[PDB]
C-alpha cells in the first residue's frame, strides 16, 4: 500500500508519496518528520539504497519520527516489505547453522527467555518477512530479514551478533 512521507511534524509540508521501493528519496524529500501508511508494511532507511539505520513502519498514522523509533529526519530510502499469510524462523547460536537453533512461529518479545545465547550468529527466514531487534521488547536497532539464508550476522547488516527480541511484519488489518 500506499507510504506518505512529510517533510514536517504532524503531517504537514512538503510531502511524498511511493506505492514500491524508492532507492533515493533525496531529491524529493529533503528530511522526514511524519508519514501516513494506507495499507501493509514499509522499512524506512536513514540512508539511500536501503543502508543506514532502519525504522519498520505499518499500516498508521506516524506524528513524529520518534513515532517509528527514529534517532533523527534523515530517511533516505524505503522498502515495501512483501506481505506474508505465515511466518517461520529458524536462529542459530552459530555461523553458517550450526550449533543449537530455535524456530519461531509468532513473535517473541525476549530471546533469552527461551534460548540461553545473548547472539544469533546465523538465522534461516523460512516463511515471511521479520524485524530483529538488538534489545528485548522491540527496541535498539532494527534489522529487517526477508525470505532468505543469512550465514552470519553481517548478512541482516549488523555489526554484531546482539539480539534481544523479533517480530512478524504483520499488518492486522
Amino acid at each position: 500500500g500506499k507510504i506518505t512521507l512529510y517533510e514536517d511534524r504532524g503531517f504537514q509540508g512538503r510531502h511524498y508519496e511511493c506505492s514500491s521501493d524508492h532507492p533515493n528519496l533525496q531529491p524529493y524529500l529533503s528530511r522526514c518528520n511524519s508519514a501516513r501508511v494506507d495499507s501493509g508494511c514499509w522499512m524506512l532507511y536513514e540512508q539511500p539504497n536501503y543502508s543506514g539505520l532502519q525504522y519498520f513502519l505499518r499500516r498508521g498514522d506516524y506524528a513524529d519520527h520518534q513515532q517509528w523509533m527514529g534517532l533523527s529526519d534523515s530517511v533516505r530510502s524505503c522498502r515495501l516489505i512483501p506481505h506474508s499469510g505465515s511466518h517461520r524462523i529458524r536462529l542459530y547460536e552459530r555461523e553458517d547453522y550450526r550449533g543449537q537453533m530455535i524456530e519461531f512461529t509468532e513473535d517473541c518479545s525476549c530471546l533469552q527467555d527461551r534460548f540461553r545465547f545473548n547472539e544469533i550468529h546465523s538465522l534461516n527466514v523460512l516463511e515471511g518477512s521479520w524485524v530483529l531487534y538488538e534489545l528485548s521488547n522491540y527496541r535498539g536497532r532494527q534489522y529487517l530479514l526477508m525470505p532468505g539464508d543469512y550465514r552470519r550476522y553481517q548478512d541482516w547488516g549488523a555489526t554484531n551478533a546482539r539480539v534481544g527480541s523479533l517480530r512478524r511484519v504483520i499488518d492486522f488489518s
